[PDB]
Protein backbone atom coordinates (compact mmCIF):
# COMPACT_ATOMS: atom_id res chain seq x y z
CA UNK A 1 0.00 0.00 0.00
CA UNK A 2 1.14 4.01 -0.41
CA UNK A 3 -0.24 7.01 -1.96
CA UNK A 4 0.18 6.73 -5.35
CA UNK A 5 -2.26 6.19 -8.25
CA UNK A 6 -2.41 2.43 -8.35
CA UNK A 7 -1.47 1.40 -4.16
CA UNK A 8 -3.06 4.59 -2.94
CA UNK A 9 -6.01 5.05 -0.55
CA UNK A 10 -8.97 4.53 -3.49
CA UNK A 11 -7.05 0.82 -3.26
CA UNK A 12 -6.44 0.12 0.14
CA UNK A 13 -10.08 -1.69 0.91
CA UNK A 14 -8.68 -4.39 -1.56
CA UNK A 15 -5.82 -5.62 1.16
CA UNK A 16 -8.28 -3.82 4.05
CA UNK A 17 -12.30 -4.04 4.06
CA UNK A 18 -12.15 -2.58 6.85
CA UNK A 19 -11.24 1.12 4.97
CA UNK A 20 -15.28 0.73 3.80
CA UNK A 21 -15.99 0.29 7.91
CA UNK A 22 -18.19 2.24 10.03
CA UNK A 23 -15.82 4.20 12.09
CA UNK A 24 -13.02 5.17 9.46
CA UNK A 25 -11.08 8.09 9.88
CA UNK A 26 -10.04 11.18 8.67
CA UNK A 27 -13.14 12.73 8.49
CA UNK A 28 -14.16 16.16 8.04
CA UNK A 29 -15.06 18.18 11.23
CA UNK A 30 -18.48 20.23 10.73
CA UNK A 31 -18.27 23.16 13.21
CA UNK A 32 -21.73 23.99 12.92
CA UNK A 33 -22.70 20.39 13.83
CA UNK A 34 -20.21 19.24 16.13
CA UNK A 35 -22.10 19.54 19.65
CA UNK A 36 -20.30 21.30 23.02
CA UNK A 37 -20.31 18.31 25.72
CA UNK A 38 -20.11 19.77 29.33
CA UNK A 39 -19.53 16.11 30.37
CA UNK A 40 -16.26 16.06 28.99
CA UNK A 41 -13.55 16.12 31.76
CA UNK A 42 -10.22 18.29 31.32
CA UNK A 43 -7.25 17.53 28.81
CA UNK A 44 -4.29 16.01 30.71
CA UNK A 45 -1.11 16.22 28.27
CA UNK A 46 1.30 14.86 30.92
CA UNK A 47 4.84 15.09 28.89
CA UNK A 48 7.41 16.26 31.16
CA UNK A 49 9.14 12.84 31.24
CA UNK A 50 9.28 11.81 28.25
CA UNK A 51 11.92 10.11 26.54
CA UNK A 52 12.68 9.85 22.92
CA UNK A 53 14.54 7.19 21.36
CA UNK A 54 14.86 7.04 17.72
CA UNK A 55 13.41 8.70 14.24
CA UNK A 56 12.67 6.25 11.79
CA UNK A 57 11.58 6.37 7.41
CA UNK A 58 9.28 3.99 7.68
CA UNK A 59 8.12 4.75 4.01
CA UNK A 60 5.41 6.48 4.39
CA UNK A 61 6.23 8.72 7.15
CA UNK A 62 8.22 9.18 9.93
CA UNK A 63 7.83 8.31 13.20
CA UNK A 64 9.74 9.99 16.24
CA UNK A 65 9.45 7.05 18.89
CA UNK A 66 9.10 6.96 22.86
CA UNK A 67 10.09 4.96 25.67
CA UNK A 68 6.53 3.42 26.59
CA UNK A 69 7.82 0.62 29.26
CA UNK A 70 6.01 3.42 32.35
CA UNK A 71 3.90 5.70 32.57
CA UNK A 72 6.66 8.88 31.34
CA UNK A 73 4.05 10.74 28.58
CA UNK A 74 0.63 9.98 28.86
CA UNK A 75 -2.88 11.88 27.59
CA UNK A 76 -5.55 11.32 30.05
CA UNK A 77 -8.90 13.48 30.62
CA UNK A 78 -11.01 14.75 27.85
CA UNK A 79 -13.35 12.34 26.65
CA UNK A 80 -10.61 9.72 27.59
CA UNK A 81 -11.27 6.78 30.61
CA UNK A 82 -7.84 5.63 31.75
CA UNK A 83 -4.38 6.16 31.25
CA UNK A 84 -2.63 6.38 27.23
CA UNK A 85 0.85 5.99 26.98
CA UNK A 86 2.28 8.02 24.19
CA UNK A 87 4.64 5.81 21.60
CA UNK A 88 5.22 7.88 18.50
CA UNK A 89 3.98 10.89 16.50
CA UNK A 90 4.47 11.35 12.85
CA UNK A 91 3.05 13.98 10.36
CA UNK A 92 1.33 13.95 7.25
CA UNK A 93 1.54 16.60 4.80
CA UNK A 94 1.20 18.23 1.17
CA UNK A 95 3.21 18.94 -2.02
CA UNK A 96 1.69 22.11 -1.66
CA UNK A 97 1.04 24.45 1.25
CA UNK A 98 -3.00 24.16 0.53
CA UNK A 99 -3.38 20.60 1.22
CA UNK A 100 -1.50 17.90 3.72
CA UNK A 101 -3.75 17.31 6.59
CA UNK A 102 -5.96 14.30 7.26
CA UNK A 103 -9.10 15.93 9.10
CA UNK A 104 -10.31 19.15 7.36
CA UNK A 105 -12.35 21.58 9.19
CA UNK A 106 -15.36 23.00 7.24
CA UNK A 107 -13.74 21.60 4.11
CA UNK A 108 -10.63 23.33 4.99
CA UNK A 109 -7.07 21.36 4.41
CA UNK A 110 -3.94 22.53 6.69
CA UNK A 111 -0.59 22.38 5.10
CA UNK A 112 0.18 19.24 7.89
CA UNK A 113 -0.93 17.36 10.53
CA UNK A 114 0.62 16.27 13.64
CA UNK A 115 -0.81 12.78 14.95
CA UNK A 116 0.69 11.93 18.83
CA UNK A 117 -0.11 8.04 19.13
CA UNK A 118 -0.79 6.97 22.34
CA UNK A 119 -2.29 3.10 23.75
CA UNK A 120 -4.64 2.27 26.56
CA UNK A 121 -2.57 1.07 29.41
CA UNK A 122 -5.10 -1.19 30.35
CA UNK A 123 -4.15 -3.59 27.15
CA UNK A 124 -0.81 -3.87 28.32
CA UNK A 125 0.97 -3.35 24.91
CA UNK A 126 0.39 -1.32 21.83
CA UNK A 127 -0.25 -4.59 19.91
CA UNK A 128 -2.80 -5.73 21.98
CA UNK A 129 -4.57 -2.21 22.21
CA UNK A 130 -5.15 -1.83 18.79
CA UNK A 131 -7.43 -4.45 18.49
CA UNK A 132 -9.81 -2.70 21.18
CA UNK A 133 -12.60 -0.38 20.35
CA UNK A 134 -10.99 2.45 22.91
CA UNK A 135 -7.65 1.06 22.18
CA UNK A 136 -5.65 3.99 21.26
CA UNK A 137 -5.95 8.07 21.68
CA UNK A 138 -4.50 9.94 19.02
CA UNK A 139 -4.26 13.68 19.45
CA UNK A 140 -4.57 15.62 15.86
CA UNK A 141 -2.97 18.51 15.59
CA UNK A 142 -3.02 20.75 12.21
CA UNK A 143 -0.13 23.08 10.66
CA UNK A 144 -0.32 26.06 9.10
CA UNK A 145 2.62 27.98 7.28
CA UNK A 146 4.00 31.38 8.77
CA UNK A 147 6.26 31.34 11.70
CA UNK A 148 8.60 29.20 12.30
CA UNK A 149 8.04 26.57 15.30
CA UNK A 150 11.12 26.42 17.12
CA UNK A 151 10.42 23.21 19.36
CA UNK A 152 10.20 21.35 15.65
CA UNK A 153 13.73 22.39 14.11
CA UNK A 154 15.44 19.80 16.27
CA UNK A 155 13.14 17.46 13.88
CA UNK A 156 13.47 19.30 10.76
CA UNK A 157 17.49 19.10 11.09
CA UNK A 158 17.84 15.03 11.74
CA UNK A 159 15.52 14.54 7.99
CA UNK A 160 18.98 14.58 6.10
CA UNK A 161 20.16 11.80 7.96
CA UNK A 162 17.00 9.42 7.42
CA UNK A 163 16.19 10.35 3.46
CA UNK A 164 15.35 7.47 2.65
CA UNK A 165 13.11 4.12 3.67
CA UNK A 166 14.80 2.61 6.30
CA UNK A 167 16.59 4.44 7.46
CA UNK A 168 16.92 5.38 11.30
CA UNK A 169 18.88 7.97 13.52
CA UNK A 170 19.08 7.97 17.28
CA UNK A 171 16.80 11.17 18.48
CA UNK A 172 16.62 11.37 22.51
CA UNK A 173 15.70 14.22 24.14
CA UNK A 174 13.45 15.42 22.44
CA UNK A 175 10.43 17.77 24.06
CA UNK A 176 7.34 17.15 22.47
CA UNK A 177 5.53 19.82 24.68
CA UNK A 178 7.14 22.07 22.13
CA UNK A 179 4.47 21.35 19.45
CA UNK A 180 1.71 22.09 21.01
CA UNK A 181 -0.30 25.21 20.54
CA UNK A 182 -1.30 27.53 23.33
CA UNK A 183 -5.32 25.95 23.16
CA UNK A 184 -5.64 22.04 24.38
CA UNK A 185 -9.51 22.92 22.46
CA UNK A 186 -10.35 20.22 20.80
CA UNK A 187 -13.16 17.99 18.97
CA UNK A 188 -13.30 14.59 19.52
CA UNK A 189 -14.91 11.28 17.52
CA UNK A 190 -14.67 7.52 18.03
CA UNK A 191 -12.21 6.49 14.73
CA UNK A 192 -9.85 4.26 13.30
CA UNK A 193 -5.87 4.61 12.30
CA UNK A 194 -5.25 6.85 8.76
CA UNK A 195 -3.21 4.05 7.58
CA UNK A 196 -3.39 0.26 6.71
CA UNK A 197 -4.61 -1.95 9.22
CA UNK A 198 -6.90 0.97 9.32
CA UNK A 199 -8.32 -0.49 12.59
CA UNK A 200 -11.11 0.92 14.38
CA UNK A 201 -9.24 1.29 18.05
CA UNK A 202 -8.60 5.45 18.01
CA UNK A 203 -10.08 7.94 19.94
CA UNK A 204 -9.74 11.29 18.13
CA UNK A 205 -8.92 14.22 20.01
CA UNK A 206 -8.56 17.17 17.32
CA UNK A 207 -7.33 20.68 18.80
CA UNK A 208 -8.62 23.47 17.28
CA UNK A 209 -5.66 25.88 17.51
CA UNK A 210 -3.36 24.94 14.65
CA UNK A 211 0.41 25.61 15.29
CA UNK A 212 2.69 27.80 12.38
CA UNK A 213 5.86 25.96 11.15
CA UNK A 214 7.98 28.23 8.48
CA UNK A 215 7.60 27.09 4.69
CA UNK A 216 11.51 26.17 5.15
CA UNK A 217 10.18 23.62 7.98
CA UNK A 218 7.80 22.22 5.85
CA UNK A 219 9.87 22.49 2.30
CA UNK A 220 12.58 19.99 4.40
CA UNK A 221 9.43 17.90 5.10
CA UNK A 222 8.85 17.68 1.50
CA UNK A 223 12.67 16.33 0.38
CA UNK A 224 12.34 12.99 1.97
CA UNK A 225 11.78 9.81 0.01
CA UNK A 226 9.52 7.52 0.05
CA UNK A 227 11.58 5.11 -1.54
CA UNK A 228 14.88 3.29 -0.26
CA UNK A 229 18.32 4.11 -0.78
CA UNK A 230 19.77 3.52 -4.55
CA UNK A 231 16.06 2.99 -5.93
CA UNK A 232 14.58 5.82 -8.20
CA UNK A 233 13.37 8.62 -5.88
CA UNK A 234 9.80 9.82 -4.97
CA UNK A 235 9.66 12.42 -2.99
CA UNK A 236 7.61 12.01 0.67
CA UNK A 237 4.53 14.13 -0.29
CA UNK A 238 0.78 13.59 -0.25
CA UNK A 239 1.18 10.92 2.51
CA UNK A 240 -2.43 11.74 3.57
CA UNK A 241 -5.60 9.86 3.36
CA UNK A 242 -8.66 12.13 2.77
CA UNK A 243 -11.78 12.34 4.34
CA UNK A 244 -13.89 9.55 4.73
CA UNK A 245 -17.53 9.03 5.65
CA UNK A 246 -18.75 10.10 8.80
CA UNK A 247 -22.13 7.72 9.40
CA UNK A 248 -23.11 7.25 12.76
CA UNK A 249 -20.86 8.98 14.73
CA UNK A 250 -21.11 12.87 16.69
CA UNK A 251 -18.30 14.99 16.77
CA UNK A 252 -18.36 17.05 19.89
CA UNK A 253 -16.58 19.66 21.41
CA UNK A 254 -14.53 20.93 24.56
CA UNK A 255 -15.43 24.94 24.45
CA UNK A 256 -18.48 27.06 23.48
ZN1 LIG B 1 -1.20 9.68 11.24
Amino acid sequence: WGYGKHNGPEHWHKDFPIAKGERQSPVDIDTHTAKYDPSLKPLSVSYDQATSLRILNNGHAFNVEFDDSQDKAVLKGGPLDGTYRLIQFHFHWGSLDGQGSEHTVDKKKYAAELHLVHWNTKYGDFGKAVQQPDGLAVLGIFLKVGSAKPGLQKVVDVLDSIKTKGKSADFTNFDPRGLLPESLDYWTYPGSLTTPPLLECVTWIVLKEPISVSSEQVLKFRKLNFNGEGEPEELMVDNWRPAQPLKNRQIKASFK
